[PDB]
């Protein structure tokens, strides 16, 4: 539906990463479903981010927090949620 869609976005890049890096990156975290690249029109020069998509969410916040500020160029790139929303499952049941 809405919420739910699993979805990853990066950031914070360096112009010469290329798709392959991603999903070198993104594989080892999570089967990889599909991934673009997202660029500029006036400039046409990756202003340094892309859009990943995986099969299963939880893959999806365990590569998260693994990238999140993983150094890939001598800088911590920027990784978050595409959805921008929280979720799992409640019940402070033995708690």
């Amino acid at each position: 539906g809405s919420s739910g869609s699993s979805g990853l976005y990066v950031g914070s890049l360096h112009f010469n990463i290329t798709e392959d890096m991603l999903r070198g990156i993104f594989e080892p975290f999570g089967k990889i479903d599909n991934i673009v690249l997202m660029k500029d029109s006036d400039t046409g020069r990756s202003k340094g981010y892309g859009f990943i998509t995986f099969s299963d969410s939880e893959c999806a916040r365990r590569a998260l927090e693994q990238l999140n500020g993983f150094e890939l160029a001598g800088r911590p790139m920027r990784v978050g949620h595409v959805t921008e929303r929280l979720d799992g499952g409640s019940g402070p049941s033995s708690g």
